[PDB]
């Protein structure tokens, strides 16, 4: 795959056709095609034998500029394609002078220039930010392999930093690692990837997606370490790339072109529990730890049955096993009528020791080898196949047994596995093996979202992914996989779940308290601490059940203590989701996205943003000792009502009730009264909290509804010593907190009262002046 | 190479055999040995038909512990060996009791755990640091290619960070990069290294050597990402691990043990000129530079003569051209006179077009190919061939020849290249070609000190050189190589710097204004100001000569301004140069060298440490705009007087005469009063400069001799508001410049004036109070 | 061809497959069905990432036992096959308990044996006359040729003499010979043989019957002395055993 070997020589066998000069320029509608040679071709002596790379630039949406580069249009083109939304009716100029040549869409346009100098340059309002030089975009035909290949450099400047590439459990800089793009199921340590997708960003503001389902390979960092190098093999080389002031706007963008992610259920939004995978369990089991879990004062909302609800080597048949669950229908309607959820686990791959699989074979629903026969080898399950997905029979049957399920009283689905799909095999629609490779999980993820929304509905419509592709964030829960009961497993989750938030998901989820081996019992506290205050928050183990109780009692304590926080804070939490779907930013912000000005969150991995005002470090040290960065404000905590400067480093030492948890200045925050349930009514008796309204500032803040639109909207203003509060929308009586603030000296409309986190006003109206 | 797809399954055609139990453990002399097997052996049963593991643990030296695991010990073991001072008069002991057995060296110890788990730990007082830990210490056997791997996984906790590793040009942090050790000629933008090394050093205080000079496989951040690997072919592995309360600990112990850095000479740091590459140029257009210098008002030291002071095809033939320098002893003289220094350029290859060529091979001076040959290649020079260094009579007809061009009048040499030698050889000694691929430029480079030394003498010995291995710091003068003329070229080359400074190299230097293309003018500018300020400043280029007058007078100005700036510092310099050499220390410190224990500086690298007080951070804009990040304490410009807050982070915008240079607080600077001369009295007529000397405070100065001994020692002591300073040792006459002091109430044996920056205190004695 | 390099090891490049365990019996009508493992699953840990090898026990007629062995079943079975007359009529009894399982056809049975040691027995109203012990009805991967093989051994008793096995012009008795079957026109003198249908007798009353058009290799007497292996190209070996206490009844 190594193109050159150092910087003055290349490997042998590799021959390169690199575009030297522009010989044609011409305008198609709305779109611009260059005509280029690798040699001088002014003279008509040199005007023949010789190639001619062909670069097409469009602009299928405001502020995203396409460019295809093609050798030969005579290959074959076949299914599938990333599902792409693509705008007909956008405005576009294009400028075509004796000396270059420019196409400008809305603030972003790409310049080359003619002669016998040739580069191409990427201008946010005529200031360069990228581009490609000389020599720079060839094109290599290898001997050995008899393959072609197609390459293309962008540079870098000082300070450039690349982020995303989908679920990476490295360093969260991409500087320096060859990444590539293949779904694998490697685990978390290894840098294979459940989830791969070609696109990343970087802190000036542009980012860059490469539409290609196929291997591409990518080297950020290394060889021509001042450009990223992107390279996939055939004949035409396709990439985007969007501009946007700042990291938000380019996600917003990007999110817009590829499907804007769906707004999870309200009670989703809670903790879930599982009968862990290598465990006995049985109905007795279930009664016997929701019993424990309801008389240790410990709110339970979802609950879920791993993959030996089935028989063994029979998964996937879609059958409860008689010796286990006689009754599944009853044990249904008794665990809902408890007010809990029941949702279960379904796997794309079926097993040989079945009753269906003859009938199966016989309909012919299977995947085939190319010849005559069947696909299988010796993995997860014996005689392993994978159901074909593009014939409409098997998805109907698939359609029909998930809508049975449901009826018998499912919620949601956890979709594990598919991305160990092979490639020497024939599909019936007949689209080519190694795209499919990657868009078996976006196909499988549609088809389950599809079942789903057609049973129960949009709203109420929720998964559990392992496996991800281009386009899937419209379908948007995940979880990062298998981890080890480790505080350097915990960062390396961390890592990830930042990496997925800024590759345009805006949910995850992971198990909390490591899945393989058994915490001690320190670890799985900061583990749990820090699961909970995340968007989702499971409880999954391998060979161990992952129960509060099966350690000791301070771990029940300080998941009691977590999970009232959490449902506290659910308007919040919720309200973030909201501006997630609408806006594209991910809930799981990482720092630089908060703050891309700020030099010093370049390089930080152990903390995260939540929301646009929380800040969150888990400890990861067993003696509690933890070191974290804040930017510039006065920053106080969620329940300690300390304040800190911010613009600098702190050092503290927390015990396992605690850990480093604030708000930055200047906010008005929202919780509720309700600390047993997500699904309550968040606009009636809210409890509103004033941090550090500094002078002459205004803040808002917006309660959502159930369907996600804001219902009531609050506005404070500070001028000299008088704080007026407005609100409009719908509510019932409501309470302001003002903290740090132990008394007023007047109020107008509010009944005052003083607490050990400050002032606490109830309104009887929709608005108060307070001096 | 890959060993793991992922977490579950390996490679096909890959055997892997691991300890998992240890068997039985003895203790020779001052030595520990472990046999392990792969499978339990407690039974008489299984006590046979399997493998053993042999590995030992000894102490070379006091603080580092060396492990060599075996597996068959009927390999050979040819020359050469990496040039190790080994001690056989260290005290160990020994603990083998029936739990676990430790081996305990100075403060570190080794701990092996014994029964059915096996774990590997090394313990810093007690407290583990690091380790192996079970199934991560295999042996790999590969049918395909009939060969064997030995590979080692050493665990990292939550923050760790990897340097070291040698010259590269890549992100300064090593974590997600695939690094591996092979010398070869790829430029500075590409990954490959001219010179490489294999240690890597942690932020918590550990360093780790692999002592190995064939290829060496690096992973760290890759597969296995809680874990760096590395692995070698053969049947052996040898490691050492070296302890350290902070990094320069760990540097000085390596620097001891490898070998300590030579002291270059005062006249070595200075401003040197070049005749370029490519240009024509004789003695005529030396001359004519030499007096637009010396018109210019613009101080030079050395002059050096390029590859094209022989003839064309010719090189290496050590004869001048009769056409371009007809005189060459009248040169050298007339130069010698005007106060100048002659040094010259000499690689280790010979061309075929050469009278000497023929008398050499008849002598069998050349390296040969297994048969009967020679190798040859269409490369550098034509009929390329290698100088067998293995034989002695080749050895002793170099060093008359470099003997004769010393009696001419030469200084110094230029060692290029070096790193592009063969493996498909056969040399005279019959030593590995493989490590030899290594251990030539090594043996190239104390060949050529040995002469240096036997002709001029250990105090003015200096070299030049490219190329670098194990041991090469006792010859200390190294260039970074081939850039080109941008800010990213100059961001690349400072994070190479960075990085061979942290690899025990204690000077570099780099090429001022780049070597290909040319540089427009700002560039330059920043350039010559960021060199100038490092150890040595070089001006050499490829296709243009690197004048400042070549561009305009604003260059000419900053040069000036900025080699009398260098001048009047040269004490301060010469002390980290001697505290360099005395305990290994770089005098291009990192920011972490200095602040280990600051987190924030762990992903520095546009920005670096010159001393033990002095901060540079050169700008990389066109505006000047540049941010940069300052410690705890107050810290004062150098020549600005403006004082500035540490903890935090900076903007500032500057002009092409001034780049931010800061100084710590609670420091005594020492400055000459002369600025045209590096080789001046430091000790007659010295300004010291004190800044910011806090109450209850005490700080030393010592200023060197020639030798670098200290010559006389300043010490102050605050107390309230009176100050003492006492001094001693050799001086006649100097002052005390206070900074930002602008008058004082009382002195006592000084007489005492103001100035811009502060109050000078004229010293009549040794000893003097100020009130 | 070569399976085993001796009594302690294999051939290099030969992965081998082989049943250790007893994981399920089932009984579908008038035929047994056994799924077996290579490894211990009597944990649930160890439930998955393993093969599955299933033995199909059925009694085409009376006296005779067929036996299926089969690891996927995804292969494709096309024409042509042997004339076999199948009647489905035949009473058959089974008897499935906790410590084994029996399948009786008239006066024949076969045996399996539940539990930590796998080992199968034929029985003739009671007593053992020959069975497949541990570790001897394995499957072979070669990567060399990247094929897949099938061989079953069947133990052999004191002074066990083997016959039939087509046109033969070598020695009478069988022991010691690799014949294998595969029509060729070779003369007489040779061991290549005109006619060849895998089938062979024993004195002892018991006949073998293979159903595998295609090639099949025979070890009569080679490696594994003390046993008859037969082996074929394939993902499923058939293979049917015929009792009588007389040849001329196992002939009839």
């Amino acid at each position: 795959m190594k193109i050159s070997d150092g910087n003055w020589l290349i490997q042998p066998g590799l021959n390169l056709i690199q575009p030297v000069q522009v010989y044609e320029v011409e305008q198609q509608g709305n779109e611009m095609v260059v005509y280029a040679a690798p040699r001088d071709v002014r003279e008509r002596a040199w005007q023949l034998d010789t190639p001619l790379f062909t670069l097409r630039f469009f602009s299928p949406q405001e502020g995203i500029i396409g460019v295809r580069m093609e050798h030969f249009q005579g290959a074959l083109d076949n299914s599938p394609h990333y599902p792409l939304n693509v705008q007909k009716d956008v405005h576009v100029e294009i400028e075509n002078t004796a000396e270059f040549a420019e196409l400008k869409s809305g603030s972003l346009s790409v310049r080359v220039t003619k002669g016998e100098f040739w580069a191409l340059d990427f201008l946010r309002d005529g200031v360069r930010i990228t581009g490609s030089q000389l020599k720079n975009n060839g094109y290599v035909q290898d001997s050995k392999t008899q393959r072609n290949y197609m390459f293309e450099r962008l540079d870098l400047g000082v300070g450039e930093t690349v982020y995303g590439l989908g679920e990476r459990f490295t360093a969260l800089v991409r500087n320096g690692q060859t990444v590539e793009t293949w779904n694998e199921d490697g685990g978390t340590s290894t840098e294979q990837s459940y989830k791969n997708i070609p696109f990343y960003l970087t802190n000036r503001g542009y980012g860059v997606l490469v539409n290609h389902p196929q291997r591409v390979s990518f080297e950020v960092g290394s060889e021509k370490v001042s450009k990223v190098q992107f390279s996939v093999e055939g004949e035409y080389l396709e990439y985007f790339v969007i501009d946007g002031p700042t990291p938000k706007a380019v996600l917003n963008r990007y999110t817009q072109f590829t499907g804007r992610p769906a707004l999870p259920p309200a009670w989703s939004f809670g903790l879930w529990l599982t009968t862990s995978f290598t465990t006995n369990y049985d109905e007795a089991t279930v009664n016997s730890f929701i019993d424990g879990m309801a008389e240790r004062h410990l709110p339970l909302h979802v609950f879920h049955f791993d993959c030996f609800w089935m028989k063994a080597f029979q998964w996937c048949d879609f059958e409860w096993d008689p010796l286990t669950f006689p009754d599944p229908e009853g044990m249904i309607k008794r665990l809902k009528a408890k007010g809990l959820k029941v949702c279960v686990w379904i796997n794309p791959y079926i097993g040989q020791r079945s009753p269906v699989f003859k009938e199966l074979k016989e309909k012919g629903y299977l995947l085939k080898r190319p010849d005559g026969s069947l696909w299988q080898w010796d993995k997860w399950q014996p005689g392993l196949a994978i159901y074909d997905f593009t014939n409409p029979e098997a998805c109907q049957w698939y359609a029909s047994k998930l809508k049975g399920l449901v009826a018998m009283g499912v919620d949601c689905f956890k979709t594990d596995f598919g991305e160990r799909i092979p490639t020497d095999v024939q599909w019936f629609d007949g689209s080519d093996p190694q795209k499919m490779h990657n868009h078996y999980a976006f196909i499988y993820n549609e088809l389950v979202w599809k079942v789903l929304k057609e049973t129960v509905g949009e709203q109420e419509a929720v998964l559990f992914a392992r496996s991800a592709s281009v386009g899937a964030q419209q379908f948007p829960v995940h979880w990062g996989g298998d981890c080890y009961a480790n505080y350097e497993s915990m960062a390396e989750s961390l890592r990830g779940g930042l990496s997925i938030g800024m590759s345009g998901f805006g949910f995850w989820s992971h198990d909390i308290g490591g899945f393989e081996n058994t915490a001690p019992a320190h670890v799985y506290k900061r583990w749990c601490a820090f699961g909970l205050l995340s968007s989702h928050s499971r409880l999954h183990g391998s060979k161990s059940y992952r129960v509060p109780w099966a350690y000791d009692e301070e771990s029940c304590d300080v998941v009691r203590h977590f999970t009232q926080l959490k449902c506290r804070m659910m308007p919040y939490l919720y309200r973030q989701a909201a501006l997630a779907n609408e806006f594209g930013t991910p809930m799981l912000r990482a720092m630089m996205l908060e703050f891309p000005d700020d030099p010093a969150c370049d390089y930080l991995d152990r903390q995260y943003m939540l929301g646009d005002s929380v800040l969150v470090a888990p400890v990861f040290s067993e003696a509690g000792e933890v070191q974290f960065y804040l930017p510039e404000g006065r920053w106080t905590h969620l329940w300690h009502n300390d304040e800190l400067p911010g613009s600098r480093w702190h050092k503290q030492r927390h015990d396992a009730l605690s850990l480093p948890v604030y708000v930055r200045d200047n906010t008005l925050l929202a919780l509720g009264n309700n600390d047993q349930k997500p699904d309550y009514a968040w606009h009636e008796g809210t409890a509103f909290q004033l941090f550090q309204l500094g002078d002459g500032n205004e803040t808002v803040c917006q309660v959502p509804a159930a369907d996600g639109s804001a219902i009531f909207t609050l506005k404070a203003k500070r001028q000299g010593n008088t704080i007026t509060v407005s609100g409009e929308g719908e509510a019932r009586g409501w309470t302001l907190c003002l903290r740090n603030i132990p008394q007023i000296a007047g109020v107008e409309g509010g009944t005052q009262a003083g607490s050990e986190l400050g002032v606490v006003v109830s309104a009887q109206g929709n608005a108060l002046t307070i001096s």
